[PDB]
């Protein structure tokens, strides 16, 4: 007679949201079990109708998926609430959030890898979705699984004891997954080390509520799951400080970084509250150059039509165009999206200078550069 894990309220504004025309409107994508060859409902909404106070959701998770029941609909699995880069909406900007946010701070990388969801049911299932998906996309479910019960076999824990921990606490455990079979992103990540990294565990209720980050490296240990770094910075100012050294700085701890997601409480009711904050820059330059370098190689044209860093990236293309012509296989390599990276250091070696130190002196050396 358990009433504590029915949503039907939920599911009926889900429901009646589904209908709405344009604005707000429900999406609904029924997926099967891949163990107990049930069905369970996924929920999704529009990106742009997230973060509008002029459109409320009845629920803001990224990822949502509740059981196939009439009577008892329960949460399976979910996600974080959709959060959104600093000043991106007016509840983001640099001093609403120090007015309306508190302690304790929680700095932890951007994620590489896809994400991954595992709850359990009743039944002992281990229900292992991904973006909207289970059955199953990109099937990084059952490549996340299979990762979660190779590690699972090495410390000898049965999927049926994480199954049922998941159950009693009615969790959900947001996991990052990275692949070798995956692609390079534009900026190094240090954490590599394939394998399954759990990034945070959820309450299966419709409001977000998220386990402080000792207690997840906790779980995580009990069940061979890879530890995330992170930093626990208690005010506003700390963290400011910290993120403003380290953006004039670009290396968090000898590393480059593209963004960091920030965890915090927010002073009214002390609801969980995240928000991103995202190095622009040298994240847009190495970006152009590698556009520049897929567009050579699929058309041999070194014509491009950006506005910023123009000189660097046309000293970068007299420099890696010959390199492209006469290695064939740089080229497959570097489409596919592979030795991005490596070339790009390559360059910044030739060029004498460090990424962050041709942004330092570059009106300074375009302008200079432009007068001889
Ligand atoms: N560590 C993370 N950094 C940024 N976005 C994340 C992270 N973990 C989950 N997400 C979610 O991933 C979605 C965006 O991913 P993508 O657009 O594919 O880069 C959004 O729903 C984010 O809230
Ligand atoms: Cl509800």
């Amino acid at each position: 007679m358990n009433l504590s894990r029915n949503v039907k309220d939920l599911v009926e504004k889900l429901e009646a949201a589904s209908q709405l025309p344009g604005r707000g409107k429900a999406i609904k994508r029924i997926c099967k079990l891949s163990n107990s060859d049930g069905q369970v409902v996924s929920w999704k909404f529009n990106e742009w109708d997230y973060g509008k106070n002029n459109i409320k959701l009845p629920c803001c998770a990224r990822g949502l998926f509740i059981t196939d029941d009439s009577k008892n609909p329960q949460i399976v699995a979910r996600g974080y609430d959709k959060f959104f880069n600093i000043d991106e909406t007016p509840f983001t900007r640099w001093d609403t959030l120090e007015s309306d946010t508190k302690g304790t701070y929680n700095v932890t990388l951007k994620a590489n890898g896809c994400i991954i969801f595992v709850s359990g049911m009743a039944d002992g299932t281990l229900v292992v979705c991904s973006k909207h998906s289970t059955g199953p996309d990109r099937n990084h479910a059952d490549a996340g699984e299979q990762f979660l019960l190779s590690q699972l076999k090495s410390i000898g824990i049965e999927p049926q004891q994480l199954a049922l921990e998941l159950y009693q606490n009615n969790v959900t455990a947001v996991a990052e997954y990275c692949d070798d079979t995956f692609e390079e992103h534009i900026l190094e990540y240090t954490n590599d080390d394939v394998g399954l990294y759990l990034h945070g565990i959820n309450y299966n209720e419709t409001t977000f509520r998220t386990w402080d980050m000792d207690s997840v490296s906790e779980f995580a240990r009990k069940y061979n799951f890879k530890q995330i770094k992170y930093e626990n910075f208690n005010d506003f100012t700390l963290l400011k400080k910290f993120l403003e050294e380290c953006s004039n700085s670009g290396t968090y701890h000898g590393q480059e970084v593209e963004g960091f997601v920030i965890r915090c409480k927010t002073r009214e009711n002390g609801n969980d509250f995240f928000f991103k904050y995202k190095f622009e820059e040298p994240y847009l330059m190495y970006r152009q150059w590698r556009e520049v370098t897929k567009d050579y190689i699929s058309t041999k044209s070194r014509v491009f039509k950006f506005k910023k860093h123009k000189f660097i990236t046309n000293k970068y293309l007299d420099f890696v165009i010959p390199i492209l012509d006469s290695s064939p296989a740089l080229c497959e390599e570097y489409m596919k999206g592979f030795g991005i990276i490596k070339l790009r250091n390559e360059f910044l070696k030739d060029f004498g200078m460090s990424g962050l130190e041709i942004l330092n002196h570059e009106k300074v050396l375009e302008l200079e550069n432009a007068n001889k």
